[PDB]
């Protein structure tokens, strides 16, 4: 019996099972030959790369799978790699994961439970300190004009409070530096920084303790890149996901607790003082940029520990379709649903467009819920904006787009139609130019607003406005919509024996 | 076989790359027609020739429908629009467009006059009292439409009183009973301008025109696009053919009309007399529940088993996307060599349903200027949305020359990433608005008809200066080539299947 949320390795075999996974045993090049491969499988959706002979590697450390959630073929169910990072069936729609995720909201939490060493595959082989060579592992070279060589984009940061009450699990790209060093941006608004100031304000900003875990259970790794509320442990929601807790055993050399079935751990202190130059690296708007970039904090590795023959995942980012637009993009439409349930507003669905690299979030509006509320578009697109730009679920987007429910937001072209159709120019959006920008969106970070970092979004209006106001019947001019259900049919049925 | 120049021609042009279905059971034109169409437009598919139409006579008539719709990419795609040109079935939109600019440049060819005994349009001739226009099986092409509507893909041919100008043009026409058509009539339309002489000159009320159906297809080309003023379209389409447009003289007024036409229609018009019109499904994808002038019809004449060509507008892709607007793309481009734009090619995205206009820059010619964004964006929104040519547009998008603006893929890419919402957009407030945009027509812009554009600039600033070398994070351009073909040629080897 398989359970691909809860082991990594159960994940690589129903792959496997739908043919959805190609082990190549030929020898392949860390260094740019792994990312390509990875960009010419995500664009034409097909099956996940598994390196089994990487060019450098030993016996245990490592292969490479890519693409872990990356697009498919609609008869094997496009999104079946998220699906089964939740235990789900392959064929459940993304409107249908969302609905999920938010159901387990409802359950109890489920804290981890310990496990004997000897159950935790994750410590078969241990390294101590003078045996760190981070320099000797095949680490990929992603991306022409990278700066260096990542080997943490698709691994789990473990960070605890001083205060030991909450303990985050979360993605952020790590870069390796030299043979017992890593570096990585550590930006607000993220959890990874308000944890780390907090360690700061007691006097440890040079000696943050961290794990960093490599093929974890599916379910844990889809919610470290979900933002969940500050103070929430995301091994606990992780549980309810599963049905059970999470095993885990202690790390080595501090007290943090680590998932027992990961393929790789390493584990150290992080420090705010000590900093070095990190990027360039492409990202999830489509570009290598060589802006040299701020200083980041420096992780110290002084053991790691890893499983006979250990599995490295990795994600290689840029144009749609990756996981920085499967995950990233559709776990910040989950968090919009929740805040619009819990704020009031009358939204049936949330979601962020592949086709926008994460940028556009998409509302879909109940339109009697609207027409309730006796409101106005100039009213209703302020109450919008605030609710979303001024809190950490809107930080990566840039555009607020609302629409009625005759629109599939899931379908990207009745949204671009309804886009170019519905909204006046200009006219019909709103500026926010006091809230946060995001650094990464390149027209924020190739101008002079990455000196200031306000401003630049908006919530743009694609509503009629009678549709504020009562029923508004049009025809939609297609062949499914514009045409009564029998015509429809009779076409269909004709359409053979007409000569098609 | 020559499929600019006749009809015919084109039509069995199509038959021999297995490009039109003939339809020889009964299909209704109430609704049946319209529904057919759309779903072949929507897929790729087949152009429907419709042979048996419930209450037809022998000869009066077929429908052949979805002449512009685009086609699978092993045909050729604008298959159907090169036909219309005399091209090579797989010329690309780009080579159209192009090749519509070399011959701005060859001699016009004015019409020939040919004997009538030679003229298939005059094979059966109708007097007045023998019009019944609701005795056709015209079709009822989308649900709520206002009604029947005859004129969508023919040719109106109004004239001057001095003489000096033809027009030939494309509006639609929708049939108000036995004797009776009306259509919209409206600046900045040439259509308009004509009749606005006639006015002038105290006969407003009986201006003479013709409406023809299957012309040569250069002729129904050259009817959608907006060539200059006091040009006659028919001398245009003359240097496009490489020889003299063949035509007749109309029985009851002095107009030439097209010898191998398959249905003529001959009267008056009057801008006076006016009656209600629409709903019409329209190019932006709606039928909205939402007064022109009346043409009476006098005459007709027609050949055997004649063959009326029907567009049926709504979503993306059909001939208001395929045509309108890459002839107004066409013009577009001419203005900014003209103007002294650096620009090297413009192109109207179908999925933007013809409201967006993307400007591919060259960025040697635009550092060369020496200018900003602001002054740039100014200077482009002035020369487009103060004239004829960009009245159907409402958003002018500026990418630099490493987007394929024919990709819609490159453009939404460049669109979203490469530009600052609301900061990098100016208005133009005081210009004239497209009454038919949806967030106009509903909207109260439609009282005030003035606004509701802008010009959006999706080139980095650093751009407007000098180099700027990115990396494009995909297999194809994020690769070296050497690579890319290493891993083409290997996967196989690897596994996949
Ligand atoms: C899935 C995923 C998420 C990335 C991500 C990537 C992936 C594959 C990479 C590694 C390929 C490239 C860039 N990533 C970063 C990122 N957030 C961040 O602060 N820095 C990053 O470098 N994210 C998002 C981050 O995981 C989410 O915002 C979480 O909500 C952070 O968790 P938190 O709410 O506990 O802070
Ligand atoms: C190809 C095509 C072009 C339509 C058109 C359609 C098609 C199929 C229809 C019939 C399906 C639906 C609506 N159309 C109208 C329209 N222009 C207009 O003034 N009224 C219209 O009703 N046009 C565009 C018109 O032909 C262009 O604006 C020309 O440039 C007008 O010529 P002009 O420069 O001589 O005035
Ligand atoms: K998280
Ligand atoms: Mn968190
Ligand atoms: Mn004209
Ligand atoms: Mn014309």
């Amino acid at each position: 019996k398989l359970n691909p949320a809860l082991e990594f390795r159960d994940f690589i075999q129903v792959l496997k099972d739908e043919d959805d996974l190609i082990e190549i045993t030929e020898e392949i090049d860390p260094n740019l030959e792994v990312g390509a491969i990875m960009r010419k499988a995500y664009e034409s959706h097909l099956p996940a790369p598994l390196f089994k002979n990487l060019k450098g590697a030993s016996k245990d450390l490592f292969s490479i799978l890519g693409c872990p959630a990356g697009l498919r073929s609609k008869e094997k169910g496009d999104h079946g790699r998220i699906a089964h990072h939740l235990g789900l069936d392959p064929k459940t729609t993304i409107k249908e994961i969302i609905d999920y995720l938010l159901e387990c909201k409802e359950k109890e939490p489920l804290p981890p439970i310990t496990v004997p060493v000897s159950s935790a595959p994750c410590k078969t082989h241990i390294l101590s300190e003078e045996k760190i060579h981070l320099q000797s592992l095949p680490t990929p070279y992603l991306h022409v004009s990278d700066g260096g060589k990542y080997l943490q984009t698709y691994g789990m940061w473990i960070l605890q409070t001083p205060d030991k009450k909450w303990t985050n699990w979360s993605i952020a790209a790590g870069m390796v530096v030299d043979d017992k060093h890593i570096t990585g941006l550590v930006i607000k608004p993220q959890h990874i920084r308000q944890i780390a100031d907090s360690w700061a304000a007691i006097g440890k900003a040079n000696e943050i303790p961290f794990a960093l875990c490599f093929g974890v259970p599916p379910a844990a790794i889809l919610v470290s890149s979900m933002p969940i509320p500050e103070g929430v442990s995301e091994s606990d929601y992780v549980g309810a996901i599963l049905g059970e807790s999470v095993p885990v055993v202690k790390c080595e050399t501090n007290d943090l607790m680590v998932p027992a079935t990961s393929e790789m751990v390493f584990e150290g202190t992080l420090s705010l003082t000590d900093t070095h130059l990190e990027g360039p690296f492409g990202e999830m708007h489509g570009y290598v940029f060589k802006s040299q970039g701020h200083p980041c904090p420096l992780y110290t590795v002084k053991a790691m520990s890893y499983r006979d023959n250990a599995i490295l995942p990795v994600s290689n980012p840029g144009l749609c379709t990756d996981e920085t637009h499967t995950l990233i993009g559709s776990l910040v439409a989950t968090e919009a649903k929740e805040l619009a349930i819990e704020s009031g507003l009358p939204i049936l669905d949330a979601f962020m467009p592949y086709e926008a690299q994460a940028l556009w979030l998409i509302l879909k509006v109940d339109l009697k819920g609207l027409q309730a509320l006796k409101t106005t578009p100039e009213e209703f697109c302020k109450k919008v904006g605030d609710i979303y730009f001024r809190t950490k679920v809107g930080f990566i987007v840039h555009e607020i787009i609302l629409v009625a429910d005759d629109i599939d937001i899931f379908n990207f072209k009745e949204v671009i139609w309804a886009y170019v159709t519905r909204h006046t120019p200009v006219a019909d959006q709103m500026a926010f130019d006091d809230v946060t920008s995001f650094p990464l969106a390149p027209f924020v970070s190739q101008s002079s607003r990455s000196k200031t970092m306000k401003g630049g979004k908006c919530v743009t209006n694609c509503i009629f406005r009678q549709q504020y106001e009562r029923s508004f019947d049009y025809i939609t001019c297609n062949f499914e919509k514009g045409y009564p259900k029998g015509l429809v049919d009779k076409v269909n049925e004709n359409w053979k024996r007409y000569g098609y």
